[PDB]
């Protein structure tokens, strides 16, 4: 009867860094977001979707059995061994609760996707950790263990039809390399990422994130990278990318389900991103995406490390999902226009609306 679903479970707080309790991927990222939804009176307006563990068979939709095996083995490791295993990846910490939390993150999003696709709710928001989009088929990376968003997209296909057109918009400030690679040869899933690039000087520090990686084989044109260079990007920049690139392509793709890899580390005040997108900015992005897929949008928390900025930003997205009017509203930075024009040029061969 509520149109918007919401999934949050404090067990996902159990994932922690044993050797640095102040690591930015904090447990209270999700609880602060949830707590803010309560303050802004959005929680009463949402249907509460239960969290569940993703099954191993569901993980296998995207991830190798080897990968699965290793992350599962972490459950019964001593601190010394957690430390060792952790340091085999780029930017990873592990606790005994990490695996459960990563399962909970994915399963929550599966339930949310199922609630949308069965008409229980129109749209949903997933306040989950740890994040997902850096997770490859074979490896963890960048605080991510499994690719929640990628898995949810496959889950959706498997409970509907395999050709179900799924759009993934990734506005985390980092490139979702794992998501890109998983669907790199897929024309049924459209990946669109905006991220700080700085010619590969920004994590995850690869040319994979550049505008010229457009997908492979059948997937040619179904991977859209929008890299930012030499600019403190904000609302004008993201609004322009949406108007010129994201929304035109998305409309032409005509998805049946929209998944947002919603990192809020492009927000003003975020220590890792150093960009200045506002909560109102994020609202207007959500609002625009809701014109797709009859409003069937699933917002999935990725990055974002300023507790105030992420709590405010994500609550605003939920407000849009609930059907509220956007809050109101600077000329575009040059380098942003350079970036946009490079992407227009690279994707003109695929999308006629460009
Ligand atoms: O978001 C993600 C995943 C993030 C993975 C990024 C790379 O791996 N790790 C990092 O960069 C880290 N950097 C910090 C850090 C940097 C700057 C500051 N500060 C600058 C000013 C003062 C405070 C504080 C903390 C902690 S770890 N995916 O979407
Ligand atoms: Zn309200
Ligand atoms: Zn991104
Ligand atoms: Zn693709
Ligand atoms: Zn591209
Ligand atoms: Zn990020």
């Amino acid at each position: 009867s509520p149109i918007t679903g919401l999934v949050y479970d404090q067990r996902m707080m159990l994932h922690h860094n044993m050797w640095d309790s102040h690591h930015p991927e904090l447990p209270q990222r999700i609880s602060r977001i949830f707590s803010r939804h309560e303050e802004l009176r959005l929680l009463s307006r949402c249907h509460r979707i239960p969290a569940r563990l993703a099954t191993e068979e569901e993980l296998a939709l995207c991830h190798s059995s080897k990968h699965i095996s290793i992350i599962k083995s972490s459950e019964h490791m001593k601190p010394r061994d957690l430390n060792r295993l952790g340091d085999e990846y780029n930017s990873i910490f592990i606790s005994n609760e990490s695996y459960t939390c990563a399962l909970l993150a994915a399963g929550s999003c599966f339930n949310s996707a199922q609630a949308i696709l069965t008409g229980q709710v129109r749209n949903a928001v997933a306040i989950v950790r740890p994040p997902g989009h850096h997770a490859e088929k074979d490896t963890a990376c960048g605080f991510c263990f499994f690719n929640t968003a990628a898995l949810t997209a496959r889950y959706a296909q498997s409970i509907t039809r395999e050709s179900l057109r799924v759009l993934i918009v990734d506005w985390d400030v980092h490139h979702g390399n794992g998501t890109q690679h998983i669907f790199e040869e897929d024309d049924s899933v459209l990946y669109i990422s905006l991220h700080r690039y700085e010619d590969g000087a920004f994590f995850p520090n690869s040319e994979d994130a550049n505008y010229d990686k457009v997908g492979l084989g059948k997937g040619r044109g179904y991977n859209v990278n929008i890299p930012w260079n030499g600019g403190k990007m904000g609302d004008p920049e993201y609004m322009a990318a949406f108007h010129h690139l994201v929304m035109p392509i998305a409309r032409e793709f005509a998805p049946e389900l929209v998944l947002v890899s919603a990192g809020f580390d492009a927000a003003r005040g975020d220590p890792l991103g150093g960009f200045q997108v506002t909560p109102e900015g994020y609202a207007h992005l959500t609002h625009q995406l809701m014109s797709l897929a009859a409003g069937r949008v699933l917002i999935i928390l990725e990055g974002g490390y300023n507790l105030t900025s992420i709590s405010e930003s994500m609550s605003m997205c939920t407000s849009m999902l609930l059907g509220d009017s956007p809050p109101s509203l600077t000329p575009l930075k040059t380098s942003a226009t350079v970036s946009i024009n490079n992407v227009l040029r690279a994707h003109a061969p695929f999308w006629s609306s460009l």
